[PDB]
């Protein structure tokens, strides 16, 4: 009973999240892919753990 005058749900936060994806969303993608490169070699003739 009674409408949600000032009471709201985090739907705007979700829409903002999608929009914030530029800074925040790609941040996780950028970090989680580990662009920093964990292996110190990479430029190595042999080294793929096989």
């Amino acid at each position: 009973m009674n409408f949600g005058a000032f009471s709201i749900n985090p739907a705007m936060m979700a829409a903002a999240q999608a929009a914030l994806q530029s800074s925040w969303g790609m941040m996780g993608m950028l970090a989680s892919q580990q662009n920093q490169s964990g292996p110190s070699g990479n430029n190595q003739n042999q080294g793929n753990m096989q």
